[PDB]
């Protein structure tokens, strides 16, 4: 089916910018999202967008700050970062979320790209 490709992380001092690419080799899903999750801390859903793109979902803590889009003809999703402050530092990853069964209940089926790291200090 499908392997999800990010890149686009790095080191950026508070108050900058970095666009994450999460390009998709391959197709099957119900939509995309970009998480994040920081060292002991669980995997936040940031964004999330429909296929018809006009569904979009912010984090509280992102909105204003995170864009997330899709370029349909380059299966590709990207996420746009402006004013990073040291609390975004995480591994980034993009999923395309679908379903399966357990139980009798659904879950949710990801396929998962590898992760990108961003930290935001003033050591950057």
């Amino acid at each position: 089916e499908v392997q999800l490709v990010e890149s686009g992380g790095g080191l950026v001092q508070p108050g900058g910018s970095l666009r994450l690419s999460c390009a998709a080799s391959g197709r099957t899903s119900y939509g995309m999202g970009w998480y994040r999750q920081a060292p002991g801390k669980g995997r936040e859903l940031v964004a999330g967008i429909s296929w018809r793109g006009d569904s979009t979902g912010y984090a509280d803590s992102v909105k204003g700050r995170f864009t997330i889009s899709r370029d349909n003809a380059k299966n590709t999703l990207y996420l746009q970062m402006n004013s990073l402050r040291p609390e975004d530092t995480a591994v980034y990853y993009c999923a395309f979320a679908a379903g399966s069964a357990w139980y009798g209940t659904l879950y949710e089926y990801d396929y998962w790209g590898q992760g990108t790291l961003v930290t935001v200090s003033s050591a950057a």
